[PDB]
């Protein structure tokens, strides 16, 4: 096992060098500016991307420079932030702190909702795929997450204090086999993820989410929390409620990001098919 | 009169030379790759760029490479479309022929709605602006042009065959003071202008939008055609149902195409308080 690892490690390595062809990704959130501050996410988007041998830049955008009020605010930065998001390969909503990028992230959500390109949003990025998805496939236009407390009627979200934290299951509904996420799980009955989330979306909602085909094909032991959804019919569009970026490996790459890499690349079936795992 | 010709041709010549910033304009059509098609409104933008003293750079936009569609069909020349809209200081939609580039001028137009992006609509412009109005303030998804006939309740036009052609009047509605469009024309009651339709938009469906915002700031003779729209309380969005582009000269531009460059180079309001006349 010692030179198994080796020669993995020589493999994963060969893959960076004789790297052919780029994947460009927009990277959608609050004060990009602090890179360390995204760390994780960078490290597992590279691990994905040396499985799927192709080169990988992530576009850097302000997720508040994507805003209708930007365009008169600070034209200039709000035109770079469009260009980045026009031209990406696959969009990544990272899970940020606070709520000030929500308004862009919105935007950035919907640009990948209806025009089919990849997406994968992590924490706060599911709360924003049901926020968009409810703000655009159901009307609704007045929903927000439930940090926009006093409006009461039209909160997204539930507190669940339990912070949420540390590893926790997460499980498949039973009928989802068509599902592009649960097929890189390697058709796997449960998943193990690390949390740091106070909200949940409201489940008195989900059914007509499920219903209008924003699908949760992941839940918690409880089935009441909203762990993993995949829009039914769309190339890739997955939210995780957790961050999966905590369990990325050099040798074995988080699978949500696994998907959003490869759906990027345009190779996500051959992936799935195996045309790229390390030793025969 | 001979003599204050040249002088005047000397002065917009030497705004062209003395030309020190540019105005980026998307121009979204069918078939754009077809350049002389376009010709008149090429010359529309030109005469009142040398107005403006600002260089022109038409970025030209096949509309059907803007369709959530051309993502998966064609997905290189999608990101330039979209590139290009998300760079563009203002956005035109120059009165197309026939039905094909109708769905991506309806996302173009959407574009500049929401994001306070400058904007004129020529004809199927205007169209277009109504449609994507209907389809997105309104709700009302199912809304398209007469030319998809047999939908019948959702035409968001009515055909009037009189095709009307040459020089006919249009008159401002007497209360719309606010106008940035009316202001261009110095405040007289009445324009003179060439027309190319044979549908305009359904006047049972006016009053709506009317109400919410889309005012029809200039009618026929009658009171019962479609001839102007502006957007109540947006920086310059604009549609006319004529084509201005063949009353342009280079010494008089038309007045449709100069509010879009100078609200392009953010410098409208002083286009209309003067700034910008070629002699004293």
């Amino acid at each position: 096992r010692g030179l198994e690892l080796l020669s993995k490690w020589k493999a994963t390595t060969g893959n960076f060098d004789e790297s052919m062809e780029t994947v460009k990704i927009a990277l959608v959130g609050k004060y990009t500016n602090l890179k360390d501050s995204y760390l994780s996410v960078i490290k597992a988007l590279e691990h994905s991307s040396m499985k799927c041998r192709r080169k990988l830049d992530i576009k850097w955008v302000e997720a508040t420079d994507l805003e209708p009020e930007a365009q008169e605010s600070n034209k200039t930065k709000f035109h770079e932030a469009w260009n980045m998001v026009s031209t990406a390969d696959g969009i990544l909503i990272p899970g940020g702190f606070g709520v000030r990028g929500t308004e862009g992230m919105v935007l950035a959500a919907r640009w990948a909702r209806e025009n089919h390109i990849p997406f994968l949003g992590v924490c706060l990025g599911l709360q924003i795929a049901t926020i968009e998805f409810t703000r655009s496939v159901l009307g609704r236009k007045d929903s927000h997450s439930a940090e926009f407390y006093p409006d009461i009627d039209e909160k997204n979200h539930v507190v669940v204090f339990m912070m949420r934290l540390g590893l926790r299951p997460t499980f498949f509904q039973n009928e989802t086999e068509w599902s592009q996420i649960k097929k890189l799980y390697g058709d796997v009955s449960e998943v193990h993820e690390r949390h740091r989330h106070r909200y949940e979306i409201n489940p008195k909602m989900v059914d007509e989410l499920e219903n209008n085909g924003l699908i949760f094909v992941g839940k918690d032991d409880t089935g009441k929390r909203c762990e993993i959804l995949e829009l039914k019919n769309h190339p890739y569009y997955i939210a995780t409620q957790y961050h999966p970026e905590y369990t990325s490996k050099v040798l074995d790459p988080s699978k949500p990001f696994l998907g959003l890499v490869a759906a990027s690349a345009g190779i996500l079936q051959d992936v799935i098919e195996g045309k790229y795992d390390l030793e025969a």
